[PDB]
């Protein structure tokens, strides 16, 4: 619902970075899609994006602008705080029921997009916006889109790094849905196939991997029982959409497979495991590690 539209601006911003020439930095080139994005979900009238430094400053000249954007500061405390903090921060209330911000000439929030390392890549600086979004349901939203844009931003050092692309990706994608989870409550889901009849192992597999969709990730592995499993994680999903994704996925084995047989005949065993915030800081590990016979050398 509201989970759709996130995943839906998401999918569009990994599309213009996945289309950008390369010799292009993509926090230049995308700084005022970056800005829009931020801007339509804080309903921001007012605001500046920045380039933060290896050291936690940020580069006076914005990047992009929305509105009558002043110039920065000298030192301004919120700035200040918000990049020592590397968390979102807020004046008080009272300081715009007052109307005490253009005297004082003070900001309103500051958001910094901070990757699933805790690298700071920029800051987002808020002069203006309504009032009425100046809670924390909105001020939570924007942390979530801050810290997903930061990850797809990311887009170098993979081309450092030592692990399949894939793998990877899964493993940043699930870190960021465990911070979405503890810190936001916002829902995302695991699905692990277990393919327990190696005669219709490969074809099974083939098909699981070629139904993957925007957003979804996979990883392919060997159980400790011999058998293959992909795992499939949906992020920023709703349970309505998890148990949708299944529907979908039913339909597909049945064009391909018998209509007269279902995924389980096929010795398909799922397994389903819902992120949480109440859920048991443990509980995904007994789900990964013993329910589906994997180990924490092939999920971390």
């Amino acid at each position: 619902g509201n989970d759709q539209s996130l995943r839906s601006s998401l999918l569009g911003l990994r599309q213009l970075l996945r289309e950008l020439p390369g010799d292009e930095a993509p926090l230049d080139a995308l700084a005022e899609t970056v800005l829009a994005l931020l801007a339509q979900y804080g309903s921001l009238r007012i605001a500046g994006l920045y380039r933060v430094r290896y050291d936690r400053t940020p580069e006076p000249q914005p990047l992009a602008t929305l509105g009558e954007m002043p110039a920065l500061d000298a030192d301004d405390l919120l700035v200040r705080t918000c990049l020592e903090r590397g968390e979102l921060v807020s004046v008080r209330q009272e300081l715009l029921e007052r109307g005490e911000q253009r005297a004082h000439s003070a900001l309103q929030v500051c958001v910094p997009l901070v990757d699933t390392d805790g690298r700071i890549l920029a800051l987002l600086a808020v002069e203006q916006m309504p009032f009425f979004v100046f809670n924390e349901r909105t001020f939570s939203l924007l942390a979530i889109l801050a810290g997903h844009i930061a990850d797809l931003l990311q887009s170098d050092r993979r081309a450092l790094q030592l692990a399949d692309i894939d793998a990877q990706r899964f493993s940043q994608y699930l870190k960021r849905s465990l911070l979405d989870a503890r810190d936001h409550g916002l829902p995302a889901c695991l699905y692990a196939f277990e393919l327990t009849d190696a005669r219709y192992g490969e074809e099974v597999q083939r098909l699981l991997e070629g139904s993957q969709r925007g957003l979804d990730v996979q990883l392919r592995l060997r159980n400790d029982e011999g058998r293959r499993v992909l795992l499939v994680l949906l992020p920023l999903t709703s349970a309505e959409g998890s148990q949708g994704y299944l529907q979908r996925l039913r339909i597909l084995f049945a064009e391909r497979f018998g209509q007269a047989r279902e995924l389980e005949s096929l010795g398909v065993r799922i397994r389903q495991y819902e992120l949480d915030a109440g859920n048991d800081r443990q509980a995904l590990g007994h789900f990964l590690f013993n329910e589906c016979g994997l180990n924490d050398q092939q999920v971390a």
